[PDB]
């Protein structure tokens, strides 16, 4: 299904994107 092992960084960066502001 979802390859989080290689996409876990995407979810991490998405939060940093919301966090940065």
């Amino acid at each position: 299904g979802a390859h989080w092992g290689v996409l876990a960084g995407i979810a991490y960066f998405s939060m940093v994107g919301n966090w940065a502001k």
